[PDB]
């Protein structure tokens, strides 16, 4: 049957939640919703407990709740956010208005565990390796990130990593691309970014810290290059090409000079995700095969995830309709075993 449900005033409204969830404490909170940690009775879990801010009040934020839950549904791997549950008060479509998401509580994020320090080679290994694989599932999906920094890594006291779509020095993180508002993105975009990351592990020190848009810019042609020609004649912009030939070469960096000390295995790989031409890059399916994770890799247990429907992006419904969607997908939840 349906649980029993208690009512307690938190973070300025009333939630209404199941009784198994216990001990409700607010962490944060924003224009999104607030959050709850609680104990999950049930399953013995420490748990954040999240009530949706304004779900259905436009087709926007309708959309958005759709959008959310249909993506928190469908990712069911290790290293990604997944959910242990979703609920509402509501007893039927008609009383809908509160959505509330349940997942892991996290207590730390990536720049929690490295503090501008230096991680050996073989922690780094064991980092960059999980990002790679929650990113290979990702990334099947045909889904991006686009941007994947420190503060969207959760991490706990095992160095166990997952990757999320919040948080728990924006920029530095960013493909290039992305920066100059290409469109046309490469899933390799996101693979950029775990080349930065990875840098900055090893080094203790971020790759790309720029000031601003164009300083970001400048330090990133300063290590990999200004483009060549293969780059460029795949460029259809004519002011971001008379642009580009205008600027004085600059070679690409010795890598081995630039991360000396560091496994050369490590080196190669960074050479191959920071490659400004981001048909060049590294994806991640090829990253998890390349020797530097060879204490980790696993060919048949690095998952990819099942074909995901995202047709309604492009659909314009009614508000009733998106909140319609939506009821039906918290209905038909199933909690992972
Ligand atoms: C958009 C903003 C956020 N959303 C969630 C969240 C909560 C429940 C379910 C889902 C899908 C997301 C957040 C969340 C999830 C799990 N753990 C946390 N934990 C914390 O924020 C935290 C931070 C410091 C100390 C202790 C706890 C937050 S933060
Ligand atoms: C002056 C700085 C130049 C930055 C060049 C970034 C090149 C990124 O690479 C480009 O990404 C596009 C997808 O976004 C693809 O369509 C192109 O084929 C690919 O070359």
């Amino acid at each position: 049957e349906r649980p029993t449900f208690y009512r307690q005033e938190l973070n300025k409204t009333i939630w209404e939640v199941p009784e198994r969830y216990q001990n409700l404490s607010p962490v944060g909170s924003g224009a999104y919703g607030s959050v709850c940690a609680a104990f999950d009775t049930k399953t013995g879990l420490r748990v954040a407990v999240k009530k949706l801010s304004r779900p259905f009040q436009s087709i926007i934020h309708a959309k958005r709740t759709y959008r959310e839950l249909r993506l928190l549904k469908h990712m069911k791997h290790e290293n990604v956010i997944g959910l242990l549950d979703v609920f509402t008060p509501a007893r039927s479509l008609e009383e809908f208005n509160d959505v509330y998401l349940v997942t892991h509580l996290m207590g730390a994020d990536l720049n929690n565990i490295v503090k501008c320090q230096k991680l050996t080679d073989d922690h780094v290994q064991f980092l960059i390796y999980q990002i790679l694989r929650g990113l290979k599932y990702i990334h099947s999906a045909d889904i991006i990130h686009r941007d994947l920094k420190p503060s969207n890594l959760a991490v706990n006291e095992d160095c166990e990593l997952k990757i999320l779509d919040f948080g728990l020095a924006t920029r530095w993180y960013r493909a290039p691309e992305i920066m100059l508002n290409w469109m046309h993105y490469n899933q390799t975009v996101d693979i950029w970014s775990v080349g930065c990351i990875m840098a900055e592990l090893l080094t203790g020190r971020t790759l790309f810290p720029g000031t601003d848009h164009i300083d970001q810019l400048k330090l990133i042609l300063r290590l990999v290059g200004t483009p060549g020609a293969e780059l460029l004649k795949k460029i259809s912009s004519e002011s971001a090409r008379n642009y580009i030939q205008s600027l004085t070469q600059m070679p690409k960096m010795n890598f081995a000079n630039v991360f000396i000390g560091a496994n050369p295995l490590a080196v190669d790989l960074l050479e191959k995700m920071l490659v400004l031409d981001s048909d060049k890059r590294i994806t991640a399916a090829q990253a998890l095969a390349h020797a530097y994770f060879a204490q980790y890799h696993d060919p048949d247990d690095e998952p990819v995830a099942d074909p995901y429907d995202q047709s309604f992006e492009s659909r314009d419904l009614l508000i009733d309709e998106w909140k319609s969607l939506t009821y039906d997908e918290v209905i038909s939840f199933v909690p992972p075993p």
